[PDB]
């Protein structure tokens, strides 16, 4: 089975009054290892987390060419076990074809049905493993973008 | 059951004369524990709060891209119990598509019925617990954008 | 029952030539408690008051995002007794559709009948009470923004 | 019966060339009480004055949001006895509506019949007395704006 | 009877070239009680004067907003019996209706018959007198618009 | 009977290259009492001087709002025996009424026949006299505008 | 009889690089009294000059409002016996009618009959003499316009 | 046979806000001979390397002229055997075959089957051998553009 | 008879880089008198040069309002024996009708037969002499525009 | 026989980042004399060697005039023997040519047959000999323009 | 007989980058008297060389007015024996006939068939001759613009 879990963003806007833009870069704390021994198993078959990220098409959100979505596994403290790095590209439409788009689909939009988002997917633990038996508490995501529009975030940890 | 209770927004506007923008983050006290032992049970079924915000598609409100509502509780002095955050992201359109919505649906529009509104939700205490029985008299919320414009508030509590 | 009451706003002008805006934020005094005892109750049905607000649909009017209209109410002398606060919006609607607006409605519109008016209802005193038996002669209202065009305003007190 | 009187603004033009607006603000003495004792009674049925004011839609005319209209009335020498103040508002229309206005009535526009005028009314001694038996001699009305266009304006002074 | 006067202005132009507005203001000496004893009466049926004044259409004569056309009578001498004041405002249309007016009436303009002036008239001595039997030898009208485009003025003297 | 006689303008251009513009006022001796005794009478029948002026519709000679045309008739040497002034204005005309009349005129423009001028007529010495006996010469013409394209210019005098 | 003769302009151009402007007046020697005795007469009947010149409808010199044609006749040596000078315009025609008469005119003009040329015509010694019996050798003419554009000049002698 | 491996690049956005930019070159360690004796054979039939690189249509991706893709082949440590570099180019299109390609394909795009990518391939070790018998652990892909919108990249190699 | 010689330009272009002006006055030395005694005769028939000037539509070309054309012609040595000048002037048209000269004709453009040229004539020695039998051996024309597009020059020498 | 060798381009972009140009002039070792006796002959038959070059009808590509390909052939160590230089030239075609290409050859673009290529061919050493019979080991190819789009290239080395 | 030989420019491009101009002057060593006795003749019949020059229609090639092809003729070391020189102009069209020539012409120039080239032709030693007997090794053809593109160049030698 798999089980995902819900994350949600944060940052700290303490600076002033900006146009578009965020004031850091947007991270999050998820959690994993509820009070059931139900988590990260010991050895087990290994592991494909991805992070089925949400994305509208904004024009804003269309300029924004490439952002690295990083991660890094803390177990218990400020402990780093694993990190890594996986660049991210929100997928290329044309204005013609989003005028097509908008207007073949114009029965399936104005009543709530398959509204505009763009889900990526973006695996970045692909067969990962928890060595020597310390346990993986959670993980600490974080997208590099300041100028970055998103409704949510989903954590998929499948396995195999 | 599940009451809600309105929440009222205010902001100084001490400063000098503006564009368009507020002059401080839009904060309220909301206030519960009325005088009838009505309030968050004390150990009870667990809570799950939503911030039902209101907001209408001016194209200024359509131009910011994220804005975190987060929450406090107190509970008897200026005595913080919980705190939380949630971003959350105007429901997004494109422009042909509004114009297809206002032309399609220019028989309801024009008369009253389902205004263009695009109520939000979002929800920021998933599974409440109210421990150490001290108890929570209110709360104080806060959306972190100067240049927001937005009818009202309910605040749902809600039980399972 | 309930008797309502007219609002005559003023302010000051000793400023230079502005381009559209005012010089100060636009007070009034209101009054109540004439020569007959019809005032607010002793201890009566409490009170719901409202102040229904008048606004045109001007493109300048449109702009302004959010405005606080407060409100202070005076027993004998410089001496508040209770003070309140609402954010009000003016109700939205899209280009598009106020030319659909303004050409379905050309019969009604062209021969007096409802005029292009919006008016506002905002209620600040829900419940409200007159604790101590300290009379309240009257109220001042007070909207916070130097830019608004209004026609003029009544002053709901109802009863339950 | 009710004798209304014509109001003559003056204003000085002693500065430099401008380039639409006045000088100063347009004050003016009315004048009452003549020749016959036919005047603002001892103590008679109170008083509702009104001043009929004239304004055409300018587009110049239509930029102004608000204006204040005062009053003083003055008894013998330079001695105020009671003062007023209104704002108002000219009466909007949207831009479409105008043309539709000035296509529809073309009829009666092209032939001298109500021609495009605006006139105001504002009253401002709702339930006017004449306390302590000094006799009003006349007012001294003035408005404070100095971009503004009027034909004339006939003050009402009527009975009950 | 009643019988006219024409008026002729003059102004200086000492100074430099400029863009089109004039150099002073437009005064004129008109001139009255010729080598005939027929002039204003002794103690006559009282006189009501009007300045019948001409404009065209330009645009640049169509901005100015108001401009108040004063008079002083002279008797012997650099000798004032009388002054007064009046305000004027260029009778207003809109753009669409002079495209309909040189539409619809192309039938007159382009043969000489009505052509597009807009002739005012303002009375400014209703009910005039002539007292102490000092005779009026004169007038020197005056208007104070340094951009004003005008063909001739006519004087009405006129009996009761 | 009456006499007519031409009038050739003249100004130096002493000045550096301008725009459109000219360097000084025009001015013009017209000159009178040919070699026979055929000139202005003794003390004839009054005359009525009238200078039919000529000018072209080009935009430049539109602009220009009014201009005064002086006169001063001298006698013998650098000897002045009378003034006056008249302001003019060139007669108006709209765009919308230029294009029908370029339009509709358009079999008589293109053959000679009624070429596009709009021949001015200006009384400056409404019933002339010449007294003391001493004899006109002649007159100095003067129009006080930088900018003015004129054809050319006949001097009207006048029996009754 | 009346023979002419060619003039032909010259001018320095000893300046710099202009945009379209010459560097100096076109002044032009004519001459005249060739090797037999056919020249302007001892006291002949009296001659009426004309200077008839040509222009053709270049927007450039189109602009260009007045220009002053002098002329001096000179003797033997550097001798003036008479100068002159007549203003002079270039006759207008609006663009729509320009437009028509290239349009209008498209069979004749398009096959080199009667070109787009507006050639002048003005007379500057109507009634010409030549007195004290000193022979005019020829003539100095000479435009007073920077920017001009002309093709080529005749001088019309004629007799009586 | 020929086995592929997956690149995921990397950079820093240790700098500040950009445009649209990144911050430095898109490095990546590409990662082979796995746990399993199965990579670059000893001397084996020669290897012919490909980065099958992907790209969208962006207008942005469509600016950048030509990009040097290089790569290093590292053996145990930091120590290099092999370097090259290619430079590439995005395949051109023009805009009207833009147009009628996403209006003749209008079928396949708005229905997943084969989107708008331009995937390219760039060989650059045609005849790869591995000698001295130092085993190659890996690659180290760059490639040298600021400005480049990339999904991912394979690299096949290849045998013969 | 007539026989014609070439004129071929030439100019430095020392100077630095211009848009699209030349860097001195198009000079040329002409040549004649060649070895046979063919030349301009001892006292001959008198001679009428003409330059015969070779000019393209150009819009460049088309600006320049006037160019004066100077000649000199050389006898032996550095020898001047007479100079000359004419201004001259390219045949001007109006747009409208080059559009309708390149849409009628455009059977004959299209196919080599009598392309876009304007070949000038201006003479500039009518009636010329070769005086007191110094030989003239040829001539130094010159152009005074340092903005001009010309193909070639032919130089008629003419007979009578 | 023929054979080819295929060109490699390569340039440093050590300097910072700019618009579309590149950092340096495109050089290119081609290399040549291969591990069998396969290379230019002794004294052959001469040879003609032609850089076929390829290019894109980018905007950018065409704006370039020309740009000069070079060649230097070197022989044992840093040893040139032959050098040599061919300015090139796009070949140009006009915007509606463009458009009617895209357009009626829409049938293949749209396939993959025949994209829109422009290759060319410039021969650099015609009639090319080895003399000396010192080997020519290969060349080093470089064009000299930062500001170039080019796929790649091929170096024909032919026989006769 | 008349054989031609081909012409190879170069030019040097040392200095920065520019926008579309080159560096310096294109020159050309042009080589004549090959291997053979056949070369320009002792006194053969006189010679008459053009340089056909070969110029696309680029809008950049359009803008140069004039621009001179020189040439100089070198015997044995640096020592020139004839120099001349000869303007030329590209041969112009309008922009309208550029339009209709690519229309109409649209089944030739999209099949490769006579290609929208201007091949000029411009004589330069029209009667050559060879003297003193030093013979004539080759020429240096200039042209005298930094911004020009033209693809290739021909030499004609011609006998009589
Ligand atoms: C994000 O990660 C965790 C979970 O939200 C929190 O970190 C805590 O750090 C303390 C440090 O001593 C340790 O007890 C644990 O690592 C965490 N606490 C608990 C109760 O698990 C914190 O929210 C965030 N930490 C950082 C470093 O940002
Ligand atoms: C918002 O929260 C409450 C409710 O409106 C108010 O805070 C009061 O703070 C005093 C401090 O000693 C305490 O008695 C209670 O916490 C509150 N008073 C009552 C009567 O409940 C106040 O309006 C706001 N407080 C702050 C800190 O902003
Ligand atoms: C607005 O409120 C009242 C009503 O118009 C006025 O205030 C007066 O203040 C004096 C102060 O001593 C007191 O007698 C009463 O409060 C008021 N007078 C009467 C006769 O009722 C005044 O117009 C305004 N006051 C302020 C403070 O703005
Ligand atoms: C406006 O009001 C009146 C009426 O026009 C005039 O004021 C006069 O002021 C003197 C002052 O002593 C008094 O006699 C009366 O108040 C007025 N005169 C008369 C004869 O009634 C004057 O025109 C204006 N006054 C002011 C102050 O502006
Ligand atoms: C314009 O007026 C006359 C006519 O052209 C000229 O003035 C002359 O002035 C002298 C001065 O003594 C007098 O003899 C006459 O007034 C005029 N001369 C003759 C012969 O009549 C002159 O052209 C101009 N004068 C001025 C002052 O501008
Ligand atoms: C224009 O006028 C004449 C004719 O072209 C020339 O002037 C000569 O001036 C000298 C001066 O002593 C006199 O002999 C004659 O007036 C003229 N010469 C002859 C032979 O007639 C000259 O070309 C020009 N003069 C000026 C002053 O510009
Ligand atoms: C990229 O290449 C490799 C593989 O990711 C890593 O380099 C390591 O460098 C150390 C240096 O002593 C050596 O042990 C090996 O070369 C690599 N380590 C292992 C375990 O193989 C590193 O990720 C990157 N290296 C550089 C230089 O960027
Ligand atoms: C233009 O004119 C001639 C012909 O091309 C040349 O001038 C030579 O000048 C010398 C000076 O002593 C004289 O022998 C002759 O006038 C000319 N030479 C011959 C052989 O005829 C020269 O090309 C040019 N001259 C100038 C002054 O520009
Ligand atoms: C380009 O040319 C060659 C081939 O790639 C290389 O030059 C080498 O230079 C050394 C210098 O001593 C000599 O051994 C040969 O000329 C070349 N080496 C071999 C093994 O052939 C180098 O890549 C480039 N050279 C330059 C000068 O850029
Ligand atoms: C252009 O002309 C020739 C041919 O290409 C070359 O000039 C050489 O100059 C030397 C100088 O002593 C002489 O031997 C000959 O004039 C030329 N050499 C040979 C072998 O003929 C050179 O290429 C260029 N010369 C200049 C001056 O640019």
């Amino acid at each position: 089975v798999s089980h995902l879990s819900p994350v949600h963003f944060y940052y700290r806007t303490d600076c002033d009054s900006s146009t578009t833009s965020l004031c850091s870069f947007p991270v999050a704390n998820v959690s994993l290892t509820k009070g059931g021994r139900d988590r990260v198993l010991m050895y087990g078959q290994p592991y494909r987390v991805t992070l089925e990220l949400e994305l509208p098409e904004s024009p804003v959100n269309q300029d924004l060419g490439m952002f690295l979505v990083t991660i890094s596994c803390y177990t218990r403290g400020g402990r780093i076990i694993s990190t890594s790095s996986r660049s991210v590209m929100l997928h290329y439409r044309s204005d013609l074809l989003q005028m097509l788009d908008t207007l073949v689909f114009s029965s399936l939009l104005l009543f709530g049905f398959a509204e505009q988002k763009q889900l990526l997917e973006v695996e970045l633990y692909a067969d990962y493993r928890e060595n020597s038996y310390v346990p993986t508490t959670g993980a600490i995501i974080e997208i590099h973008s300041k100028r970055i529009q998103l409704y949510g975030a989903y954590l998929r940890i499948h396995a195999h």
